């Protein structure tokens, strides 16, 4: 007649070798007994041998419910009208549950082609024995962009909330790993993947934080899709595409029960209220016996974090995905309380100063000759501003991490120098006691320049790294005796020793560098500081002594765990998640956390420093 | 046998009704002659008759180089698990180009379903007419969001841009207008639609500029899609949806070719360089006859200018769609020549202080005894401000008309503030010789929290109207006879006729309100410093008075155009670009580009108020 229409019956897991013309149809009916419990996932795949140019086979899927039709040789799109040619296709049918407790369920394959020539093609429909995956188990699998793929996971009796983690032993097919719920279809290709779900492009490492209250189904389906071309990971007539493909990973596993999070505030408010009550009991028996940022920062934040949250591009944020525990509409949450050092310690420093000019105003109501002439004079108005400025610094970091990124990047450490900004001043108004905002600002702005070369070439490297060395020869020769000449020794190769650094890394981050040349160059002028003293008439005290040794050695901690994690910010997320980590302390907080801890005690241990430095030269 | 296949020969432009059991499938073999030039549009339509619940008739379309298959009645999707259900379905075939001039074209239409009832369709297949649209002839048709719609437009010869306008006289059915290549296939789906091209959510306008050096083939497709749920335009078992439709209107008009740039840079500089000429002409006869908000800014607007421009998602950046004319990387480069008034005229203001100090110098230097005892004493350290902002508010604008949004938003007009604070301090440091800066921080702060509520509820905004009736009759007793008692007359209704009108519209916009209070407030005072003066032995030269008359004109057309885009921002971008408007002035320049002009004109004039205003007081 018209055409020729084949049916034949067949079979799982075998290999039909058959040929179409442009005058024949063949149609396959697969049959297969489904289990309400026991959900096990069909897989077709075609592959089509050694096709001419003239036109391709179509395939067609017709379940009870569905119909998913491809063709093959599959054409996908590049970038510039690039196409890529594939010569095997793959597929996962999507089927809906089932009423009846068990029913056998039919589909059909129909494959047809309008080609005048016998084209020779190669059908395997084969069950998944892997396809439900399992809590705490790894797996293993392949797939290209060809062959989407996707497993189903289905929450235990008594688990609220599991972490998807995903890796890979290389780089560069770039997958997307969407998860979405159980509803047929599958948005499983390239143009689908991104419709629904919350996805995460991935080349070494993936991490999605799943909570079933979001899933009435209490199950969802993680599809890993690859894609043609490498640019969202940083890469460089159709094009044959099937020699490029990816092994990957899969292991689910429960989130942090709640303990975690008690567990982990009961940290801060441990340690923090502790300090409180050190001070108190020290001070109370030895004794007797700016809104220009505020503005700005935070409705660009709120703003920004809630479109992932209505989006689910989680390309986004660039979150510590391994360790990034939610609290309500806050996707890393640990990295919040991190900041109480500061609204804690920034504020019991300006208590310290209260009393201290509280104490010191009656000694000019007793007369006090001392007060008057004895002591180098008071001036709190600028301990008011470091008090002030620590607790400005756990707000403007609490709100960057909300969604860490190149453009939320300047809020907090830019405001961390001037910290260090007024730490300089205090010595210098210390023994020259008759501005440098320009110089913060200009860091900033340079930083600026930083950031909009952040990733900028080496040659601007160098440009830095050459100016650097000229402003470390020309502030030495600023306070500037065999110790004198000192000076310029650990004052000239310190630096040398860290613009070289930049060179051997040229990290990505910009601001945070500059920040261990801020501490790096200061903490040397402490010692500069001191070293005036030691060789002179001048003494210290066993209270500010103290005061040395221990925030001498918290600086040393904290520039430990501050260069843990300095690399771990690059171009395209997919990069910068390759560098993840687990948490290391109490399960909730990892090394960044660590720092935002250590730096605020640093920090507040070097403010008591120049209290009570020059406090032996009252009298 | 196994089933029954029915071959039909099929025929354009005639509807087959038929039936499908479980056990029986049909094929028609539709076939039409293509001609490379004058292509016309295939067009499917099926529609099920009463059909029950129990399985989809599925439809596979099987052409020479691609297979399109869905199920009838169509199932769509909603945002929590919600499902609609059409009974009617139609789509447009895409085809590829043909390398002989006419060819005949077969294509198959396959009908089948596994249910075990006889289901009744409604197929028709029809040539489109109407496909390639035409430039400058507006086109109406109707889609739903089971019958998406795409047409065809080839550039004609010699038209490098055009800009094709959709319209619509109603609101909600919420389409997607995105325009692609094209090459086969036609990403017209829900899921399918946002993958590639350059897309705009549309409620009753829509307007994208197309270049044709983004499309090698010279030609693109122009794809309709209408949406299941109006949430993404303001709105509020499967549920039949195919009672909604949309009716639209498409009209492809060429953008403005090469004159209007230059016409528009040639407008900029004839009315700015013109008072250069002026104001010296005018002086040379006669006489002898901050950086803290310049990095924050930028960086960020670099980094959201590109998103849109590497992913055509247009409804991130709040432009002004018909008249935006793009240059470079800028897709509104008239809004940025707008803002050369205050480059141009701040600047010119600051060499008038120059000589004005440096011609004072000379007297003192001619020991004068008037320099020293006569006028008013001499403060440029204010002036040199007012200058110096003026040309900061034209680069901060210029900034945020890259991308105006919500998150931008806050960068030009919060700065504008500044200078009315430098024009109401400067009168209050000239009669009272011998701080507001919090006003203007707190006044930003008031609009940031205008900023988290903007379209904050009508509770919050009666807060306000109440607070600032307070804060009416507060300050009106600070400066507070039969004068004395006009002021409160004029100083208290003024700010009633603003606050009134907030509560009748409720800006969605803010902080460009409180502007209006500024000059509405603030131009009253310039009135009650003059009548100090006409009511009194104090007298006005006709150079300060000339200098009266025409800024309080140009503030009269100023907040005329500043009135005329006022509601033009709302939420949701699709509603936002109800309110574009065509180009009035030159065909380059709208509405708001003039307010960038006369305000500059306005600010400039008013600055040369207080420069001479007191200079009768010399002698
Ligand atoms: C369902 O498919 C199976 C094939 O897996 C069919 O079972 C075959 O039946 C023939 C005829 O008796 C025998 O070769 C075997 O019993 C089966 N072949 C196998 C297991 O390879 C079965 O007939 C199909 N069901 C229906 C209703 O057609
Ligand atoms: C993924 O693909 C790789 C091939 O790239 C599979 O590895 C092959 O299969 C087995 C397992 O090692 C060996 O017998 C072959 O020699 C392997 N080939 C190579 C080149 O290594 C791997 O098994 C696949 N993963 C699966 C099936 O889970
Ligand atoms: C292409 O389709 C057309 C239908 O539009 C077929 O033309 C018909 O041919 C029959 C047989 O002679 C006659 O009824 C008319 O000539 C046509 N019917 C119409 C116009 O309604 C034509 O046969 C098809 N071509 C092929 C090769 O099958
Ligand atoms: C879009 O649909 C409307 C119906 O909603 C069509 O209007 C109908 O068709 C013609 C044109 O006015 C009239 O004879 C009918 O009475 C109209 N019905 C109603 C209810 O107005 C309109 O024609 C369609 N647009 C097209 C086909 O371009
Ligand atoms: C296939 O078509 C040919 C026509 O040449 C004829 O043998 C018959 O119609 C069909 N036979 C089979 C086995 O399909
Ligand atoms: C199982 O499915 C069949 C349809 O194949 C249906 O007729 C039957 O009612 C179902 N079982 C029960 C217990 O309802
Ligand atoms: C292959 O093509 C030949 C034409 O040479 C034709 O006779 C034959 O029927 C086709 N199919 C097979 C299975 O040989
Ligand atoms: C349809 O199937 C029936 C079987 O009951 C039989 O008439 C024949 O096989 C087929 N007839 C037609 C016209 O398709
Ligand atoms: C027109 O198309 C046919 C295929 O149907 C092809 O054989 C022929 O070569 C084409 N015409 C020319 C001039 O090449
Ligand atoms: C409709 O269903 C009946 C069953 O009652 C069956 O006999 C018949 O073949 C089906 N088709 C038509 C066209 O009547
Ligand atoms: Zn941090
Ligand atoms: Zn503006």
């Amino acid at each position: 007649g018209p055409k020729n229409v084949s049916q034949k019956d067949a079979e799982f897991e075998r290999t039909y070798v058959d040929e179409v013309n442009s005058e024949l149809v063949n149609i396959y009916t697969f049959n297969h007994t489904v289990t309400r419990n026991r959900t096990e996932g069909v897989r077709v795949s075609v592959n089509v041998l050694n096709k001419q140019k003239g036109a391709p086979l179509l395939f067609v899927v017709r379940q009870k419910e569905a119909v998913v039709s491809f063709q093959v040789p599959l054409i996908l799109r590049g970038m510039f009208q690039r196409k890529y040619l594939y010569q095997k296709v793959e597929r996962t049918l999507c089927q809906p549950p089932t009423k009846n407790e068990s029913e056998i369920q039919f589909f059909y394959v129909d494959v047809s082609t309008l080609s005048p020539v016998n084209t020779t093609y190669q059908l395997r429909v084969s069950r998944m024995d892997d396809f439900v995956l399992r809590t705490g188990e790894q797996f293993s699998f392949n797939t290209t962009a060809a062959q989407p793929q996707y497993f189903k996971y289905e929450f235990p009796e008594g688990v609220d909330s599991v972490i998807v983690k995903v890796t890979s032993n290389k780089a560069f097919p770039c997958s997307v790993i969407s998860i979405q719920d159980v509803l047929c279809p599958v948005y499983d290709l390239d143009n689908n993947v991104a419709f629904i779900g919350m996805y995460q492009t991935m080349t070494k490492k993936a991490a999605i934080t799943v909570q079933r209250k979001d899933f009435p189904s209490n199950s969802f389906y993680v599809v890993v899709v690859v894609k043609t071309e490498d640019q969202a990971c940083g890469g460089s007539e159709p094009v044959d595409q099937g020699h490029r493909q990816k092994t990957l990973s899969v292991l689910v596993s429960q989130a942090v029960t709640s303990e975690a999070y008690v567990s982990g505030m009961l940290f801060c408010l441990g340690i923090f209220l502790s300090f409180y009550l050190l001070t108190v009991l020290l001070a109370c028996w030895e004794n007797w016996r700016a809104v220009f940022y505020a503005l700005p920062v935070v409705q660009l934040v709120i703003t920004y974090q809630t479109v992932v949250n209505v989006t689910g591009n989680q390309d986004i944020c660039y979150y510590n995905f391994l360790c990034a525990h939610p609290l309500g509409n806050l996707s890393a949450f640990n990295n919040i309380l991190s900041n109480l050092g500061y609204i804690l310690l920034g504020l019991l420093f300006l208590l310290i100063i209260l009393q201290r000019e509280i104490n010191h105003n009656r000694a000019l109501l007793r007369n006090d000759l001392c007060a008057l002439e004895c002591g180098i004079p008071k001036h709190f108005g600028l301990f008011y501003a470091m008090g002030t400025a620590l607790m400005m610094e756990g707000l403007l970091s609490a709100c960057y991490h909300v969604c860490p990124n190149y453009t939320n990047f300047q809020f907090d450490t830019s405001f961390m120098y001037m910290i260090a900004g007024l730490c300089m001043l205090k010595l210098y108004q210390k023994r020259h006691p008759d501005s440098a905002y320009a110089c913060l600002a200009i860091v900033i702005f340079f930083s600026v320049l930083g950031v909009v070369f952040g990733k900028g070439n080496t040659a601007f490297w160098i440009v830095f790294s050459i100016i650097h060395i000229i402003a470390t020869l020309l502030l030495s020769t600023q306070l500037y005796y065999v110790d004198r000449m000192v000076l310029l020794v650990m004052g000239n190769v310190i630096n040398w020793s860290l613009a070289a650094y930049g060179l051997i890394m040229r990290p990505n981050d910009f601001a945070s560098y500059l920040l261990a040349i801020g501490i790096c160059n200061l903490l040397l002028y402490f010692a500069f500081y001191i070293i005036m003293k030691l060789r002179s008439g001048e003494r210290i005290k066993l209270i500010p002594l103290l005061c040395i040794v221990c925030t001498s050695v918290v600086w040393g901690f904290a520039l430990f765990f501050f260069f843990q994690g300095l690399s771990t910010w690059q171009k395209t997320p997919a990069e910068s998640r390759e560098h993840n980590r687990d948490c290391i302390l109490l399960d909730f907080f990892d090394d960044h956390d660590i720092w935002h801890f250590l730096s605020s005690i640093a920090m507040f241990g070097s403010f008591l420093v120049l209290l009570t430095l020059d406090d032996d030269l009252d009298t």
